[PDB]
């Protein structure tokens, strides 16, 4: 059973991940997603939701005041405040098993430049906040980031060291490539090996970084 | 001017790009079902893996079709995989002066190697990841490489962490900005601002400053 709220100044674009869950998982109350404009926490006729960041440069910073109040309104001191952005410590598989067994998940989608970090320091103080990056690259908005997290996150959920090598299957000869004739062997001791072999070699050319 | 085409079995998921709202006429984005490149009655797109193992790969004739019709010599295909090479900011600035991507979406275990080894023999194929953990399908992916590139193309920070960001109000349940920040001072807020920001990397990503990892 596992609460997600995403907050987010566009809802709209984590409708698909709402429509992505097997019916018969929301229904068994595993998993509900629920998506919260940021906006019906502005204060203001103009629904403010960023400033100038103090110190100057160019870029603007979302306004601690409106996050406050969402998160204060959504949050509970069992929740796990995911925060995606590219100044976060690395969200990978190893994360995505451990949030899979959270009660609650609240995923803040910030636009670029960032968050008042007062936000994430205030709630810091009454529950468990993690920055997170999905990836050293800069989005406009965490709204990606969110649906790479819940997906990653989720599928982990049942019922809702070295790169893997390349994988085949039917027909056995296509446009002049055969299938690797070990494939077919019956030898299935020594399949694993080529495998292993296969993903060594991957790993080696792609990913030097992991060996 | 960029073209990008996505190849999805779930073409509904890939409605979030409606966002990067290219109404401006910087970028077209195309979705394509690669179940229209089916024959089959339940047209099928998959099959159990030569030499065992879990789960399905897509079938190698499908894609083919599919990227015969929509690929050119000139395309960069792009597939997003857990197995890929690492796709990073120093790629967004490169795809960014692209004239067409085409990016092909994977599910279950993969897709048949053959299909991106015979599109290599003519147009550029680049196996990415996004980064290490593994998803249902490379659709997620799309989104995310299609926003990295398209706020970088011409009429739309790598290396370190940026440090924290503040705005109004100076004082906030009982917690101040930074009072450097209030001071005007640029040469003191260009310090701390570069202080806070090696600070950040050296707790967060020490690989980045070349250190061991955690
Ligand atoms: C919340 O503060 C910010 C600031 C800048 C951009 C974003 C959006 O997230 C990303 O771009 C990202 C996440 N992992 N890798 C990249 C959020
Ligand atoms: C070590 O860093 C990580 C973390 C997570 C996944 C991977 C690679 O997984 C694959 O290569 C794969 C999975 N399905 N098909 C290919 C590497
Ligand atoms: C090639 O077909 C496949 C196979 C396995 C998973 C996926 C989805 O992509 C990812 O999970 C991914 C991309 N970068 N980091 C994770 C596609
Ligand atoms: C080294 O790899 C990368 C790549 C891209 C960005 C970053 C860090 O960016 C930020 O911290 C940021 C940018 N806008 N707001 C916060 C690191």
């Amino acid at each position: 059973s596992m609460k997600i709220d995403v907050v987010t100044i566009f809802p709209e674009y984590l409708q698909p991940v709402r429509q992505s869950l097997p019916g018969k998982a929301i229904d068994a109350g595993l998993v509900d997603v629920a998506v919260h404009d940021l906006r019906r926490w502005t204060h203001d006729v103009h629904k403010s939701v960023d400033d100038s960041p103090y110190g100057g440069g160019p870029g603007m910073v979302m306004k601690p005041t409106v996050w406050g109040d969402a998160l204060d309104e959504i949050c509970t001191s069992e929740t796990l405040l995911v925060v995606p952005t590219p100044a976060g410590y690395p969200f990978t598989q190893e994360t995505a098993w451990q949030w899979s067994t959270e009660d609650h998940l609240v995923i803040a989608c910030g636009r670029y430049e960032g968050i008042d970090q007062r936000v994430a320091d205030d709630a810091a103080t009454r529950m468990r906040v993690r920055e997170v990056s999905i990836g050293d690259y800069v989005l406009n908005g965490g709204e990606a980031a969110a649906l790479v997290i819940i997906e990653a996150v989720l599928r982990l959920v049942p019922g809702v060291s070295l790169l893997e090598g390349p994988s085949y299957t039917r027909p056995p000869s296509w446009r002049g490539m055969d299938v690797p004739p070990v494939l077919l062997s019956g030898d299935h001791a020594k399949i694993a090996a080529w495998r292993a072999e296969q993903s060594r070699q991957r790993t080696i050319e792609r990913r030097p970084d992991l060996l």
